[PDB]
């Protein structure tokens, strides 16, 4: 949830809607199996695409654009 | 593929036929199962032969003509 601290601040000046009592109320939990993450373009979908790490044996060099335009050029 | 480096002066100016652009354009891949040979007149059959060697062993002698002409000597 990217409105981490803009709940916060809203709770404890007072207001806020349902979702972010609930939101402050099961992220106080001190444990392990629960992760915060907080920042402008962190909880969003698009930091999320560079997280996947690349797999140790599977080829990292891209090949493919190459057979394309050898199919297309010379078939 | 004899002469390639006249081929390839020749397509460059804006030459060359089919046959000479469809193998230029197939060398074109960066590829480690590519092998080119320009050797010449050592792409023909009897340079081939020539170059390679023979066992001892192996029956490389005619035997059977000798043969029938023995045979043919009977009377």
């Amino acid at each position: 949830y990217p409105e981490l601290k803009e709940a916060i601040t809203k709770v404890s000046k007072g207001g806020g809607s349902e979702a972010e009592k609930a939101i402050v109320t099961l992220k106080n939990m001190a444990f392990n199996q629960v992760t915060v993450v907080g920042g402008g373009s962190k909880a969003y979908f698009n930091s999320f695409v560079e997280h996947l790490p690349y797999p140790v044996l599977f080829p990292r060099d891209n090949i493919v654009d190459e057979l394309v335009e050898a199919i297309a050029n010379l078939s």
